[PDB]
């Protein structure tokens, strides 16, 4: 409620690194000298490292594991990119151009530019926007989940998904009160995140075109399954 809020916060905090487990051993703000294979492999590796994490996170959202297994998979697949972006934007420090990934790895914007292309700048723009509204951890823990638990084409039980969504929206609304002016400002971030998911699909397309390094099968599936055509 309640305990829902608590369960949500706990799932969120368990899915990321501790401030103590941040890894700076590879961080370099200075880069010497377009995409090569090393950049493309790291792009896919960073994407890949979120998917087991985001899957273990979702399993801990109360109600999620009692959606049908096919609806679990569809929701995870459809939201992966958005969740990767949102959690990265929240985690990172755009004032310093610092990306912090869910493994604890810290990289500088220009260590990532080659692999990600312009998308990483747009992610950084979203991150500074997200930071300006100072979303506290409980609110974020709800928002995150609402990105996952939302209508998608092909759901077997769209109403049960809608029920769990309303439960989470309800939980969020209250928390914001306990602390929809600044709520609808919050929810205003979700459409922008969609637009960022698109830029991500555009980047994967370009790299599949380029074909230096192939995408790993499960990223490829997400790409193929999320093309609505």
């Amino acid at each position: 409620p309640a305990n829902l809020l608590t369960s949500l916060v706990r799932a969120h905090l368990d899915s990321g690194p501790s401030t103590a487990k941040l890894d700076y051993s590879k961080f370099q703000e200075l880069v010497l000298p377009k995409e090569d294979a090393g950049d493309v492999q790291q792009f896919y590796d960073l994407l890949s490292g979120s998917l087991e994490v985001i899957r273990k996170w979702a399993e801990k959202i109360p109600g999620f594991a009692e959606l049908s297994p096919a609806d679990q998979d569809l929701l995870l697949e459809s939201a992966f990119l958005e969740l990767f972006i949102l959690r990265l934007a929240y985690r990172s420090k755009p004032g310093e151009g610092k990306l912090i990934f869910c493994s604890g790895l810290v990289l500088h914007r220009l260590q990532c530019a080659r692999g990600f292309g312009d998308w990483i700048d747009s992610i950084l723009a979203f991150s500074r926007s997200l930071h300006s509204l100072l979303v506290d951890v409980p609110a974020f823990a709800c928002l995150s989940a609402l990105v996952l638990i939302t209508d998608r084409h092909g759901l077997q039980e769209p109403r049960r998904v809608e029920e769990l969504q309303n439960r989470i929206a309800s939980c969020l609304k209250e928390h914001v009160a306990a602390v929809a002016s600044c709520l609808s400002r919050l929810l205003g971030k979700l459409p922008e995140l969609r637009t960022l998911c698109t830029q991500g699909l555009q980047r994967i397309f370009y790299l599949k075109l380029e074909d230096l390094v192939p995408p790993p099968p499960i990223i490829d599936k997400i790409f193929m399954d999320t093309l609505p055509f």
